[PDB]
């Protein structure tokens, strides 16, 4: 099956999944004097006042903090999205050293990871219809530098010890999502895809400018988790990002000057 490695990693993506090679496919580099200002497009409105956490998983790719998306709770609009998108969960992409990790990257620029808060357009009911649909998913990105530790992520850390093997989950309730914003919401836009497989090209991309900052050990404690099942030999959980792709007939929309 899929993964990261030499044999099964990205450059063999399509042979089981074609659309790897397809017209819109993430992540792609973000090249920052040829996107355009869009002074058409919206603030993003970020609303996770009333998000409600569930979960913490290690599905053996990345970990992924799931929320209760069974009525509208926490939720994405605005920006350049038409219609209201549900948070289900977010997770993260990232390196085995701080100077890589992140899967888009800004004038070839790599951080040393990348957060991606996935949600859904309710007009499609469920996820699994969402991820059918050319407007299906928005995926708010928001890269990792390392400097200063970042509070609202230390819950997360804390946790992984507890879910170090693929398949592995624990509870995690009570997480507030909006302490792993930065500051600013301005954003660069463009319609992508999933950045693992099935790579679905449902994607409305919205990646924030402004990086969070992270201390070294809050990454060092991601790369200590593992990509294989509890009882098999250990493969350390870290490179687990996909490179740019070709932009090929998109444009690289700035919410900003
Ligand atoms: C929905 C989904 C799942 C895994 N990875 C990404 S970027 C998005
Ligand atoms: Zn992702």
């Amino acid at each position: 099956h899929w993964g990261y490695g030499k044999h099964n990693g990205p450059e063999h993506w399509h042979k089981d999944f074609p659309i790897a090679k397809g017209e819109r496919q993430s992540p792609v580099d973000i090249d920052t004097h040829t996107a355009k200002y869009d002074p058409s497009l919206k603030p993003l409105s970020v609303s996770y006042d009333q998000a409600t956490s569930l979960r913490i998983l290690n599905n053996g790719h990345a970990f992924n903090v799931e929320f209760d998306d069974s009525q509208d709770k926490a939720v994405l609009k605005g920006g350049p999205l038409d219609g209201t998108y549900r948070l289900i969960q977010f997770h993260f992409h990232w390196g085995s050293l701080d100077g890589q990790g992140s899967e888009h990257t800004v004038d070839k620029k790599k951080y040393a990871a990348e957060l991606h808060l996935v949600h859904w357009n309710t007009k499609y009911g469920d996820f699994g219809k969402a991820v059918q649909q050319p407007d299906g998913l928005a995926v708010l990105g928001i890269f990792l530098k390392v400097g200063s530790a970042k509070p609202g992520l230390q819950k997360v850390v804390d946790v992984l010890d507890s879910i170090k093997t693929k398949g592995k989950s624990a509870d995690f309730t009570n997480f507030d999502p909006r302490g792993l914003l930065p500051e600013s919401l301005d954003y660069w836009t463009y319609p992508g895809s999933l950045t693992t497989p099935p790579l679905l090209e449902c994607v409305t991309w919205i990646v924030l400018k402004e990086p969070i900052s992270v201390s070294s050990e809050q990454v060092l404690k991601f790369r200590k988790l593992n990509f294989n099942g509890e009882g098999e030999p250990e493969e350390l959980m870290v490179d687990n990002w996909r490179p740019a792709q070709p932009l090929k007939n998109r444009q690289i929309k700035a919410s900003f000057k």
